[PDB]
Order: C-alpha cells, then sequence, then structure tokens
C-alpha cells in the first residue's frame, strides 16, 4: 500500500495489464494513458513505487522501485532491490490468477527502471505471462543471464520494447543492446523494436498506438 491506480474493465476482465513507473513518479500519470487506450475487456493496473532514498541522488527519498547507483556500462545494479522487488510484483501476478485472470492473460509493463523490472520479473517468473512493454529501459542485472535461452514457462514470451531515438537519460543504445540480449534469451520471432523519432525520455502518442495494438493482439476478446 497505498493501493494500486485502477482502470477498471468495462465488463469483468479477462485479461490484465500491470505497469510500472519510472523514477519519481507514481502510477496516475501511466494510469491515465493507459485510459485512453483501454480495452473494455481489460483491467490495467498501475502499482505506486515505495519513496526510497537514490544512490544515484544524494541518498534524496523519491519513489523508485530499487537504488540506482549509475548510468555507465560498468556500473553496479541494486541486486538485492531488483530481486526483491521482482518477487514483490510475481505477488501482484499471483494476487490477480487467484482472483480469476489467467496469468497467461496478463502483459507485465513498465517504463525506464520500471521498464528494467518488468523485464527481469517476466524473465524469472515461471507463471507463463502473455507479453511485456518495456519502454525506454534496460536489461538490468544482464550478466547474471544465461549466454544462451532462458527455456522455462516464458521461452516462448512475445516483447515490445520502445525508445525514443533522443533519449538523453537512458541512451537508444542501451535499448538496442537489450533488444539483441532478449533475442537469444527469448523466442527472436515474438521480440519487437520501435523507436520514436525525436522522442527523449519520454513517451508519445505513437508509442501508445504500438502499444495498444501489442496489448490487443496478445489480449484479445474470448468467448
Ligand atoms: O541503473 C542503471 C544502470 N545501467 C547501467 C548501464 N546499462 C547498460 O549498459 C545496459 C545495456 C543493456 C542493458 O543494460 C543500463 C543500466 N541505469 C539507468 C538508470 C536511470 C534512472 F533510473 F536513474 F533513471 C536512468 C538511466 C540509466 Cl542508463
Ligand atoms: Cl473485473
Ligand atoms: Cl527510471
Ligand atoms: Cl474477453
Amino acid at each position: 500500500t497505498p493501493l494500486p491506480a485502477i482502470v477498471p474493465a468495462a465488463r469483468k476482465a479477462t485479461a490484465a495489464v500491470i505497469f510500472l513507473h519510472g523514477l519519481g513518479d507514481t502510477g496516475h500519470g501511466w494510469a491515465e494513458a493507459f485510459a485512453g487506450i483501454r480495452s473494455s475487456h481489460i483491467k490495467y493496473i498501475c502499482p505506486h513505487a515505495p519513496v526510497r532514498p537514490v544512490t544515484l541522488n544524494m541518498n534524496v527519498a523519491m519513489p523508485s522501485w530499487f537504488d540506482i547507483i549509475g548510468l555507465s556500462p560498468d556500473s553496479q545494479e541494486d541486486e538485492s532491490g531488483i530481486k526483491q522487488a521482482a518477487e514483490n510484483i510475481k505477488a501482484l501476478i499471483d494476487q490477480e490468477v487467484k482472483n480469476g485472470i489467467p496469468s497467461n492473460r496478463i502483459i507485465l509493463g513498465g517504463f525506464s527502471q520500471g521498464g528494467a523490472l518488468s523485464l527481469y520479473t517476466a524473465l524469472t517468473t515461471q507463471q507463463k505471462l502473455a507479453g511485456v512493454t518495456a519502454l525506454s529501459c534496460w536489461l538490468p542485472l544482464r550478466a547474471s543471464f544465461p549466454q544462451g535461452p532462458i527455456g522455462g514457462a516464458n521461452r516462448d514470451i512475445s516483447i515490445l520494447q520502445c525508445h525514443g531515438d533522443c533519449d538523453p537519460l537512458v541512451p537508444l543504445m542501451f535499448g538496442s543492446l537489450t533488444v539483441e540480449k532478449l533475442k537469444t534469451l527469448v523466442n527472436p520471432a515474438n521480440v519487437t523494436f520501435k523507436t520514436y523519432e525525436g522522442m527523449m525520455h519520454s513517451s508519445c502518442q505513437q508509442e501508445m498506438m504500438d502499444v495498444k495494438q501489442f496489448i490487443d493482439k496478445l489480449l484479445p476478446p474470448i468467448d
């Protein structure tokens, strides 16, 4: 708690989207973005990161899923916080399953550190998921993954990875290096990289339209 921001389905939800915001934010802005592309049968859940000290910014307390120590290829990542946060997301997936939405009808996603967390959670959980929408982010703890395919429940998971070509905070190059790594961890036929010309560390309407088409293709209406 506080309770996640929820976009209810218009009718009993047969699928769900769990979207994780980035550093400094809450789930409200992203909930309004998903409300503008909402499908009648999908529930959208945007949980709020706890407020915690961020090492990168002199331990200033701000909403963050885990600690951030640096932005360069050699920078250390918060292994314990990332794993802890991923088990918390797995518990939210579990709640949705027990409450009637199978995990193969759930898409996980996020922006920046939230996107990184969504990839890490999807690529470690054995709860089969429908897909991932990874926006302006990177694969965290990349060296801990195998050198080949991950195997397991989510070996054929569909992933939409989005990036702004003018991102001044998460270089396009880290988005590209991440998708090249995702194409070796899972079936590459279901991994798609979309880039938005002129977009910085932000979102845009064309990206939300591509996210909507991906969500609708993977979580179509069912009888
Ligand atoms: O935490 C990190 C660590 N970063 C190391 C460098 N890296 C890779 O070399 C790479 C290539 C493929 C996968 O990883 C990405 C991760 N970064 C980050 C955080 C923020 C924000 F959280 F503070 F906002 C912003 C921007 C950045 Cl880059
Ligand atoms: Cl419902
Ligand atoms: Cl972030
Ligand atoms: Cl349906």
